[PDB]
């Protein structure tokens, strides 16, 4: 079963559903399979065949989720343009993927129009409310594409044909079923709690991002509603999650630190206890979750992926849980391996059950080993029980006296103590010992706190050489966190700081 047909296959049994909302909007099931039928019939009317390219570059609507059901019914490859590029980057996206179709709204196009228009490869240009006075040449609007009722035309489509190109200037390709494993990857990372009382699903990601376009598929082949946001909707984060109340919300660790924020005014306060939420990356989300567990007693959960693993790889169903600094565990089907270092900590080598094609160069794939193993850059012990705690990127590592030692590690220690607010830790140069450890200190509250309490809290909660030499107190940490340019930066800080202890 493939990505499609597992949609057309629920929606045809769930029919009268609600599949995606917005806060002004809603579309059943049933009517989310006819909308990406009838666009199917339009690409193929349009002469676009399995195999073609198409340019995809739309803010959260009902017709980004239902044409990427149509490529994927009809074959053609959707290659998704991220609403961060600039109109050079697009255009140089559009010429790279060898995209001979583009679909676009309003608002994206009319900032790129003139770089989209100049790709000569594109004969079909959609954009939703087009302005009359620009449908010309290949330029078309959206309501064309959708005009003609489905034509029941027949589809064959085998698992291992290409899916899509995801950009990373490196086009990753999935096939149809690297999508199938990646999507069976994110099923499992998406686990609303049984309601009291049809759970909707939330990504703050814009959808035409990779993690979001799989949350999406995931949700909706568990039958969940799925939940779009508006820009102007997320700025009002707060406000939008009282209306619409999801069950279930996907977000960068910045997504809910802002959430976090929003509540230190406020008033009414958002009841997020019930509500599960995921903050996905390629880090740790432990300080995350301890915030925002006393800001909303939730249990935040994290989840660890990238576009070359194919999905979502690592998954921590409760991070709070765990005192250290952890990822999780592996989700099924993900091997890891750790590097060997005559020691419990090394680097996190990782295998996906959703094995990617391979890369667009521009003009062919550059093949995977499916046997191939990513190296993260991420420093990792794994537990008794699976765990992985998380040790940190390897090349922010410090070592003394030879050994190891991890600043992400001595945070997380330091945090604890209810006098310091936050703390960052680093190395800097040592012309006898090499490299010597620097505490960046944010004392909490309106308190006052003094180096000895520090060291000897550390002394009963760290071993002595993970200690640091020295604390900067500092009452704003400069973020915008980089240990390296804070290493850079360390007379700067000293001669900036509320005290210096050396001990
Ligand atoms: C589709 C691959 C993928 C991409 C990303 C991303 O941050 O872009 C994420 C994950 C997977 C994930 O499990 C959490 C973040």
């Amino acid at each position: 079963m493939n990505t499609f047909s597992s949609f057309r296959k629920h929606a045809l049994l769930h029919s009268k559903e609600t599949a995606v909302k917005s806060i002004n909007h809603n579309i059943s099931f049933y009517n989310l399979l006819l909308l990406i039928q009838r666009i199917a019939t339009g690409l193929k009317s349009a002469n676009i065949k399995k195999g073609d390219r198409i340019s995809i570059h739309m803010g959260n609507c009902f017709e980004l989720i239902a044409t990427y059901y149509a490529c994927l019914k009809i074959g053609a490859v959707f290659v998704p343009l991220s609403l961060k590029l600039s109109a050079k980057e697009v255009k140089n996206l559009i010429q790279h993927s060898s995209s001979c179709a583009y679909i676009g709204d309003k608002k994206r196009f009319y900032e790129t129009k003139q770089e989209i228009e100049s790709c000569t490869m594109l004969e079909k240009i959609w954009v939703i409310d087009l302005k009359i006075e620009d449908k010309e040449n290949n330029t078309h609007n959206w309501e064309e594409i959708i005009s003609q009722p489905y034509d029941y035309s027949e589809d064959n489509i085998y698992t291992d044909e290409i899916a899509s190109i995801f950009y990373t200037p490196k086009g990753i390709v999935y096939s149809q079923k690297t999508l199938i494993d990646a999507v069976n990857l994110t099923k499992v990372t998406i686990n609303p709690r049984l309601p009291k009382s049809k759970p909707a699903i939330l990504s703050l990601v814009d959808l035409i991002s990779p993690w979001s376009i799989l949350i999406t598929f995931a949700a909706l082949q568990k039958g969940y509603s799925v939940l779009l946001l508006s820009e102007v909707d997320i700025e009002n984060i707060t406000e939008t999650l009282k209306e619409t109340q999801p069950a279930w919300i996907a977000g960068t660790p910045s997504n809910f630190h802002k959430i976090i924020k929003n509540e230190e005014n406020n008033n009414n306060s958002l009841d997020l206890s019930e509500t599960v939420c995921v903050a996905g990356g390629d880090s740790c989300a432990t300080e995350l979750s301890q915030k925002f567990f006393e800001c909303f007693g939730s249990h935040l959960q994290s989840s660890y992926g990238q576009t070359e693993l194919g999905g979502p790889v690592i998954y921590h169903h409760d991070i709070y849980a765990i005192n250290e600094p952890s990822i999780g565990w592996p989700l099924p089907g993900v091997e890891i391996k750790i590097n060997n270092t005559q020691s419990s900590n090394g680097e996190l080598l990782i295998r996906s059950p959703a094995k990617t094609i391979g890369i667009w160069n521009g003009h062919d794939i550059e093949l995977f080993p499916s046997d191939r193993w990513l190296a993260t850059g991420d420093l990792v012990r794994q537990e008794n029980n699976g765990n992985l705690i998380f040790l940190g990127r390897e090349k922010d590592q410090i070592k003394i006296e030879g050994y190891p030692v991890y600043p992400i590690e001595i945070e997380n220690t330091l945090i604890q103590h209810a006098d310091i607010a936050a703390s960052v830790v680093f190395s800097v140069p040592d012309k006898y010992a090499g490299e010597r450890i620097i505490a960046l200190i944010q004392p909490q509250k309106n308190h006052s706190l003094k180096a000895e309490t520090i060291a000897s809290y550390l002394s009963d909660n760290l071993a002595h050489y993970k200690h640091p030499s020295e604390y900067i107190f500092i009452k704003e940490i400069p973020v915008n966190i980089s240990r390296r340019k804070l290493s850079n930066e360390y007379h700067l800080l000293k001669s900036q700081a509320e005290k210096v202890f050396t001990l």
